[PDB]
């Protein structure tokens, strides 16, 4: 039953561009499936994103197939993409964050 | 409306094992879809899998996302791999040749 990853629910994942305004929170999601259980990381601006690049770091809700940042800055706009991956398949998906 | 590729009809995949008596002809497919339009290649054994692989050579219908190898002989035993691209993903899929 060994299959490549894919998103299992693309509703989610319409609404690309994102302008919210400063101090919220932004969460990012790619419901995605795979025999075996993809892993999922995100990228801002095509690099790893690690939790030292922001102040507030940020959550990974791995169940959930989301990226969390509370109170978001300016400094945080920009391409957030998620990978995902097992060893039949890489996908990806990004999304632009606008804080306004 | 930018998206990794996806298959897009998994039961023509189910059957992973196939058998078939020397001379036969064997078609298999990885139907797929994605935007931009992905691309297609075959693996025999883990390795880009050429014309000049087998004297029938093979042919490869990209409308039908398929590879046809006509009149089979015993050395073309193994593995077959598809692997699906575009710049937002790459999967793949691999079916086992037996010949009888």
């Amino acid at each position: 039953n060994k299959r490549a990853p894919y998103w299992t629910n693309t509703e989610k994942m319409e609404k690309r561009l994102h302008a919210v305004p400063a101090a919220n929170t932004v969460k990012f999601r790619c419901p995605a499936g795979g025999n075996p259980m993809p892993t999922m990381r995100w990228l801002k601006n095509g690099k790893e994103f690690k939790q030292e690049h922001r102040i507030g770091g940020y959550k990974v809700r791995n169940q959930h197939w989301s990226l969390i940042m509370e109170s978001v800055v300016p400094s945080d706009k920009g391409n957030y993409t998620c990978v995902v991956e097992n060893e039949y398949g890489s996908i990806n998906h990004t999304y632009h964050l606008d804080v306004v």
